[PDB]
């Protein structure tokens, strides 16, 4: 598991970019979001998260607020 922190996140609509030091940012979806209660994220919040990438290009998984 990754670890970043989010860069942005339009809670309206559910989806930002997880920011990695060193590394691209990665586009995070509501979906992606581990937990109870509605799925979304905070400017700033740490978290951990994976990478998963099929034929629409990498996007962040199984992300877990830290
Ligand atoms: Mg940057």
């Amino acid at each position: 598991m990754l670890e970043g922190k989010v860069k942005w996140f339009n809670s309206e609509k559910g989806f930002g970019f997880i920011e990695v030091e060193g590394q691209d940012d990665v586009f995070v979806h509501f979906s992606a979001i581990q937990g109870e209660g509605f799925k979304t994220l905070e400017e700033g919040q740490a978290v951990s998260f994976e990478i998963v990438e099929g034929n629409r290009g990498p996007q962040a998984a199984n992300v877990t607020k830290e």
